[PDB]
């Protein structure tokens, strides 16, 4: 972490302890890729110096198999970068080393030259998380999801709702999917008693009345 | 948080890796609508701006399911309050902007101007578990449970107990549902046993009477 | 928790995160009523006002069931507590509700004047917890515990004791019950091996040479 | 704990709740008296009063029965110390209840007095400990101990280096127990693929050899 | 820990709680020699004495399998590390002892004068945990990992891309191993659904185009 101190000045202290504790506990429990993992580190993010962002990732449990997708996307995302911002002509700007903060020293990594890289780095981490878990199908295809044989519908619904957030698409069309295949892609036992508890409401329904109607009686 | 400067300044600290570690713990275990996160969120959100309450929220893992129902709950309730409480003709008021904290910089929660904010806001975060664990009847409607095949009495005690709690229905409704119901939905097991041992007393017998005889010998 | 100002002054903080998290870890993994929350919030409500003390009961996850059961029998201790002391004919004394806290404001928990009320609430909640747990029949009736099949005597001698250590019987029938019940409960496997390697000292073995033998070779 | 002021003055603090969760998770993973406990115990136990090595041990969860031997076994540890060191003829000395830390004030067994108290009181527990669990035949008979069916050679290894390690014999029995049970104890499909690997040095292979050939193609 | 006073003293504080409690939870859930452990340790071994680079090591639960592998492990390289520098024929030089911290008084290791001394112990112990864990074949053989049944590409990945980076040799072999046995070493579901979505690719695939096709639709 960066820490100000009262002059202004800038040092680096080790990422808490307690702080990778939560981090790895959301990554043992939901996928480093998982949304909650990229929430919690945009919270714990603001204060990280650029190396930080990237060694908390490298340190936090999770499959040699993601770690491996990510770190070629981060790469690939860089290389965007640099394409878009060729060598600064006047000024240092910034260079893939830098917002990747390899070659520069720890205790510089806070110092507010690199202000603008903390930033970016993060950026990039989280798109390619974003990317990532995309990729992976772990939400999977939103269409193709259906209802588990005996399951209850909210589960149904957590699985629907996610691949309809991962899905990089525009909200109308999300909302069109979380209504129409809550229906379509429901078992046939919450199908059939929300086909008669809606009545003919079940394209038009909320994912709140489909929820209140198959998982309660 | 909110800091309270000796100066009576305020100022905001992310919240505590520990703290955000009891919240998400009890998440995993018992719902994020859980009674049990409800009063572990109101016991530590008297020193929360509006925005934190809202942020741990959201980063608290749980279903995307329960999180879409608490998310629309919650805009509802924002709505009901906001026709209540036409703009101010004089003075700046709350508006739902204000209250939930959408707009302001974070720094600025934890002026004392917002303090009606932060009390409104885990008004409505904590009205809205409370409404969404009661819709997913996750308690369940309360006679409709009843006794597991070769389960403890308690254990079906503790289903009985928590939907008779979250029915919203006057204290005497639920003292009658908690006598009556503790005898009718229990099994035959444990139903025989509390008939010979309570005698005629099953309808005005106590949850007492009951878990210390079909539990006990 | 109650905090000395150097001055003696007395204010309160919550209880810090960590405190929660081992008192709740005992109370997911051991019961609200184990033996173990009894010990750990003994060791640690010394310095918690009267308030906290019920507090941490009521936040701590557990079954509503037992929940339900200490609220009824720390209120009838509390009873009794007030067909005790009849109101204070002369100085403030202590009401129902300055013991239980309720009515004071948090700040004046920790004022010494309740230095006794904290000390009585402990009382009445270890008190609680205790005749819920046997009451609970959690260890059960005593002797009627008996060795499981293809169980390790270790694990029967752990049920034996809880069952043993509950009961509120003098120490010297807790010791023939020690002895003589390891032997009689005991599974025909344990019991043949021990009944030649104990010879004929089974009833007046100790429970070091019953789990010396049928545990070990 | 013991704090040191900075004059030199002696006060006791409660053990910090983090450093009861490290040791109780060891005592749920692990055994009360598994060599795991022991180790923590001892190296957290060096600012630790005599009262609190003591306490520590009774709130950490583990079996009543297991509880209830290391009890035993203290006392006759403390029944030796007592045999041997009879009262002092002149100065205060040791005694039983001194080194237990019994009948004497919290904050008086940080004082420097009791410097030798702390040592000798973690002594017993930590020579109870060890001999609880060579009676709990945790380990099991070191001889006794072979291979389970489609078992990891690592796993059975892992057993076999408790036994060898908990029985109280001389490094030189330990070195030849390791090497040659390994092989005698080890199930027919390890042990032939180690027959045909390590060739004639199936008696005098170390650990390491027998591991890199069955747990490996 | 080394404590750097503001004067530039160095004293030694107890490895924190959380941090153990952390290295840990790793090595329960991940192996003592997995990369995580060899990863958390370094990253939090910039400050710890030569002393308790070896007590965390021997604390941390695992094995007695693997704890007994890196011992003769660390031992063997720390005899290297003699032969290769007779004793100082003017200096102090490093003798085994010292860099094992082993002779030295706790608070003597944070003095500077072993400021190496830190260094080197850690190279060793992570040099350890390397050799042990490709010894341990926890990865296996490279080629010789297969798909599972009916399981996801991704974990047949996660196995492989282990294995692959577990063997030390060059990187260019690595890549070979990972785009030609993903292929080869998969399942004939995944090894069909690729052979008819990459084409002729299938050798030259990258793991992205193999994981964004049998693990998705």
């Amino acid at each position: 972490p960066i820490v100000v101190q009262a002059a202004g000045g800038r040092s680096w202290k080790a990422v808490d302890s307690v702080m990778f504790q939560q981090l790895q506990t959301v990554a043992m429990q939901h996928g480093l890729v998982s949304e909650d993992f990229e929430r919690q580190l945009a919270y714990y993010a603001t204060t990280w110096t650029s190396k930080d962002i990237l060694e908390v990732l490298a340190m936090m449990p999770g499959n040699r198999a993601q770690k491996e997708l990510i770190q070629g996307k981060l790469n690939e995302e860089a290389e965007r970068w640099r394409r878009n911002n060729p060598p600064p002509p006047a000024g240092g700007g910034l260079t893939v080393d830098q917002i990747m903060g390899v070659g520069q020293t720890n205790q510089a990594a806070a110092q507010a030259n690199m202000d603008q890289a903390r930033q970016i780095c993060l950026q990039w981490v989280i798109n390619a998380l974003r990317a990532v878990r995309h990729m992976a199908h772990r939400p999977g295809n939103p269409m193709l999801v259906k209802q588990k044989t005996n399951e209850p519908y909210e589960d149904f619904a957590a699985r629907l709702l996610e691949a309809i957030d991962a899905e990089p698409v525009t909200q109308p069309i999300k909302d069109y999917l979380k209504l129409t295949l809550s229906y379509t892609n429901a078992s046939a036992d919450c199908q059939k008693q929300m086909d008669r508890t809606l009545g003919q409401r079940v394209q038009q329904a909320s994912v709140e009345e489909k929820m209140q109607a198959c998982r309660d009686v």
